[PDB]
DNA sequence: TCATGTAAGCAGTCCGCG
DNA sequence: GCGGACTGCTTAC
């Protein structure tokens, strides 16, 4: 087998790698790595290297890493440019592995694991760890087993050994419910002091070093409290074995409210479950805990004990364990839903970097580029610094705030990285300016061409037409991945609905689930089988096409985040490539193709329809355009359909068969006139929005730029079984609005969407008589909380001291001699609650922690004291007068004439 | 919230306002 | 008690 590296590090004028050789076995190797830099000659001399504008290169091979450094000292300071790739483990990757990387993931030793540390004087600080480590549970990727080190004897009780037999009992039987499928995979190990589990574990940790180490929270606690505990013990010399290398950095965080470390293991890829969430997953959470996350991902119920955690293990150390196992497993069990450590070694071995350095698009694409170009035998520029500096990005319209009965929307594909091919934007395919004109007389194809000979952007760039760029080229072989991803996501979606389609009519038989690939769409064949399944064999069907499709998304959507991420690196000034001349050629560009691509539809639907003038696109973001279809249905009739599904495959074929063809042509022009290498604005119908046929439904409404709902049949091709809301940047939408108020808002714009005025009312007169009854967590708001420090004067609120931050500082004197409560940590999200003239605590509203239960201490006057009108009035009745003023209806039933008879 | 980019909405503070 | 200038936060792309 091919060999492959697993981690690499720069340690003095050594490389030290570990790598999988070509048995498949797991090898480290220190290698004193000769590097090589350049430098600019004279024309007259011959090489074989050439910078990227084709310029003359010589190498310069060094002794040692540390001479390749000092000379670039030296050149800054005698003013020349030095090249090529200045981190040089990345030059070694590129050196050992000249080809490329097809790894082995069964060979790469992936562990997960957390630490319990019992504390009774509040949270136990990592960079302190004064109390002892009294669980460790580490699961091992290469053994499949969960290995737990359990403390049975400390200061703060002794305890007995851990039972597997209660473990896996029911909870309603008084067991843990440890799941059945990982009982087995237990490997128990009790201790009678810490000392001794802690060598012991640092024994394990030689035999089985992680390659990738992750886990929840890893990096801000269970690595540094680990490090710091055993380092407090046995001496820092000892706390270094964690490192294969035995080579560690400790930085340290200084704050006002206490400080924090970060350990960088040399060695170790630490990539922390909760960064690949945020990064990966494209969600924007209330809370951040494992339970709130695991009920979100897994729909399984919170992990439930009785009274603190600081007194779990001694009142109850058989669930303290268990509840240990269970939180390792449930990061496990996210993965395999989410997929985030396969795309972090796919993305990490593409572009030949350390793999944790996937959190960097720039480091990535940096590492990209100089692979593709070293191929060629080019040499990359050096980095420089710049100013920062802003400049413009997409054009979004203004709608006329309303509502709007049919919609159907068109959205260019992958635009920024479609841009930069259409043109071939590159560093080095920059051919020269030309004068530029108004964007206005661009868009209405009156400014004289810019150029006959180059690819232009109506930013004033010209590029080459006849060669490859790097960027073009390498960005074209990403987008084309996610281009095959998202079609396998969108397979496994409609499959999905076929599914759901045939649960309304399952058979009554014993059955099993069709052993079929998600990817694709069904076969004729297939779905007719389908159509005569039992439930059971139905659901774990959907259960597969959905886990299929959210693998798919996985793929694609961070593949697009990854290209994209290319277009927007042209302008960060850490970026090799950094070019505001190419940054501004992509975003002005795009402002071009829609403003250009809406007078051409304007333009042709009024032609169609035979009128002249009239505005058929209402609105456009970026990219995409919205077409009121009103005319469209009005030229037809409405009567003239059967059902809903009549009129909206009426639709999808006017988009597919007229529509998308005049957009084509449209689009044809615009390459044309621009002079570009190749066209490539693909603008295909996304949505189909309506109300169902016959009902009082308004379909759809937008109250401004960046919000707006309508009521979607079909989505991408997605005919859907039930039709489905696609709500942008509404409430609903915000994680800072309160679960039970984005709920209650979503149904009411269900109601208005499908229903109509008075089935709004309706719901609206239930909601305002009912809310004070909802959970107090459920009707919280939620926000992060920044910059805590800078509004905190002897506990109370300094001037513009945010709301949210109020909140904090009267929970801060709330708890204060109270050593159990748990502290608000700064840059996390708190719960926030208004609170009523009068109270107690001494200020107009209270905040907590996130996720959690607010102390039991002060709870009680919490409850008592919320103020249930400003909450109501806030967060519900003010954003839902802003949808119906917009869609021009009324959530009340406002007062009239017929109020003088008795109805 | 350690990690490409800009556009742009709403909540809230402070200030003005016979 | 509402509007403008400002920060903070969050979302759409
Ligand atoms: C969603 C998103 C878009 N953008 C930019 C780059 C995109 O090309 C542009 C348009 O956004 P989108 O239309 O959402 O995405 P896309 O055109 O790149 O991909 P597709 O429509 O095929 O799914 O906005 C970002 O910079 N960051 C983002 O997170
Ligand atoms: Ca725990
Ligand atoms: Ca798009
Ligand atoms: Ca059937
Ligand atoms: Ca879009
Ligand atoms: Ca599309
Ligand atoms: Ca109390």
């Amino acid at each position: 087998m091919k060999e492959f590296y697993l981690t690499v590090e720069q340690i003095g004028d050594s490389i030290f790698e570990r790598y999988i050789d070509s048995n498949g076995r797991e090898r480290t190797r220190e290698v004193e790595y000769k590097p090589s830099l350049f430098a600019h000659c004279p024309e007259s001399q011959a090489t074989k290297y050439f910078d990227i504008y084709g310029k003359p290169c010589t190498r310069k091979l060094f002794a040692n890493m540390r001479d390749a450094s000092q000379w670039i000292k030296r050149m800054e300071d005698i003013g020349l440019e030095a090249l090529g790739m200045d981190d040089f483990k990345l030059a070694y990757l590129s050196d050992t592995y000249n080809y490329e990387i097809k790894y082995d993931h069964t060979k790469i030793r992936v562990a997960n694991f957390d630490i319990e540390v019992t504390s009774p004087d509040g949270f136990p600080e990592p960079s302190q760890a004064k109390h002892p480590i009294d669980a460790i549970t580490h699961y091992d990727s290469i053994d499949d087993r969960f290995y737990v080190f359990d403390l049975l004897n400390s200061p703060y009780g002794n305890v007995e050994e851990w039972s597997i037999e209660i473990a896996a009992k029911l909870q309603e039987q008084g067991g843990d419910e440890v799941p059945s499928e990982i009982i087995d995979k237990i490997i128990y190990m009790p201790f009678d002091n810490e000392k001794e589990l802690l060598m012991e574990y640092l024994n394990f940790w030689q035999q089985k070093t992680p390659v990738i180490l992750t886990g929840w929270n890893v990096e801000s606690f269970a690595i540094p409290y680990v490090y710091n505990r055993i380092k407090n013990i046995f001496g820092e010399s000892t706390a270094k074995r964690l490192s294969p290398h035995r080579k560690t950095r400790v930085k340290v965080i200084e704050n006002m409210y206490g400080s924090r470390e970060i350990i960088t293991l040399f060695g170790i890829s630490v990539l922390d479950y909760i960064d690949l969430y945020k990064k990966f997953s494209f969600t924007n959470q209330p809370s951040y805990s494992l339970d709130y996350i695991s009920e979100f991902e897994l729909n399984v119920g919170k992990l439930k004990y009785d009274g603190p955690i600081s007194k779990l293990r001694e009142s109850n150390h058989q669930r303290y364990i268990s509840y240990n196992i269970i939180a390792v497993y449930r990061v496990l069990q996210i993965d395999a839903k989410r997929q985030f450590i396969n795309l972090s070694l796919d993305m990490g071995y593409y572009a030949k970097i350390q793999i944790q350095s996937v959190f960097s698009p720039i480091k990535t694409w940096d590492a990209i580029i100089f692979n593709s170009l070293k191929e060629q035998n080019k040499v990359i520029p050096q980095g420089r610094s710049h100013p920062v500096q802003p400049y413009p990005g997409a054009f979004v319209k203004e709608p006329i705030p309303n509502r709007y009965k049919y919609v159907m929307s068109f959205d260019l594909t992958s635009l920024y990285p479609s841009i930069i091919r259409q043109v071939n934007i590159s560093p080095e395919t920059i051919a020269g300016t030309f004068k530029v004109a108004p964007l206005h007389d661009y868009i209405n194809a009156v400014a004289e061409r810019p150029s006959d000979v180059y690819s232009c952007s109506p930013n004033g760039m010209m590029y080459y037409k006849d060669r490859d760029g790097v960027v073009p080229t390498e960005i074209t072989k990403v987008f084309n991945q996610r281009k095959e991803h998202k079609g396998y996501m969108l397979a496994a979606q409609r499959n999905g609905e076929i599914i759901k389609e045939a649960l309304h009519n399952p058979n009554l038989s014993v059955d099993e689930p069709l052993d079929v690939d998600y990817r694709f769409d069904f076969s004729d064949e297939i779905k007719e089988k389908i159509k005569k399944l039992s439930a059971k064999s139905l659901n774990e069907m959907l259960f597969r096409a959905q886990r299929t499709e959210v693998a798919g998304m996985t793929a694609q959507i961070n593949r697009k985040a990854l290209i994209n991420g290319l277009a927007g690196a042209l302008g960060n000034v850490w970026f090799r490539y950094y070019d505001l001349r190419n940054a501004t050629a992509i975003t002005t560009f795009g402002q071009m193709a829609l403003q250009w691509i809406e007078r051409k539809v304007n333009e042709y639907l009024n032609e169609v329809c035979g009128t002249e003038g009239e505005a058929f696109v209402l609105y456009g973001d970026t990219d995409s355009i919205y077409v009121s279809a009103d005319k469209i249905i009005d030229k037809v009739g409405e009567s003239k359909f059967r059902d809903t599904n009549h009129w909206v495959d009426f639709l999808d074929k006017f988009a597919r068969e007229r529509m998308e063809p005049a957009i084509d042509r449209g689009f044809r022009e615009m390459c044309e006139y621009m002079n570009n290498k190749q066209h490539l604005m693909f603008m295909d119908r996304e949505a189909i929005a309506g109300p169902p046929l016959g009902s009082k439904g308004i379909g759809g409404f937008w109250t401004g730029k960046k919000r707006y709902a309508l009521n979607v049949w079909d989505m991408e091709g997605t005919r859907y079984a039930e039709p489905k809301l696609k709500i942008m940047g509404l409430e609903t939408q915000k994680s800072s609005t309160p679960k039970a108020v984005q709920k209650a808002l979503k149904e009411c714009i269900r109601r208005m969407l499908q229903e109509g005025e008075e089935s709004l009312q309706e719901y609206f007169k239930e909601f305002e008589k009912e809310f004070r009854q909802l959970n107090y967590i459920s009707i919280a708001s939620v926000s992060s909380a920044n910059n805590i420090a800078k509004y905190d004067v002897g506990g109370f609120p300094g001037p513009k001291c945010p709301f949210h931050i109020r909140g904090i500082l009267t929970y801060n004197r709330a708890i204060k001699g109270n050593i159990d409560a748990p502290q608000v940590v700064e840059g996390e999200k708190v719960y926030v609650l208004p609170l009523r003239e009068g109270n107690p605590f001494g200020d107009k509203c209270i905040a907590w922690p996130s996720g959690t239960e607010i102390t039991d201490l002060i709870k009680d006057d919490v409850l008592h004291w919320m103020d249930y009108t400003v909450l109501l009035e806030k967060t519900f009745i003010k954003p839902l007068e802003g949808f119906t003023s917009a869609a021009k209806l009324d959530y009340e039933k406002k007062a009239s004439l017929f109020d003088m008879f008795d109805f």
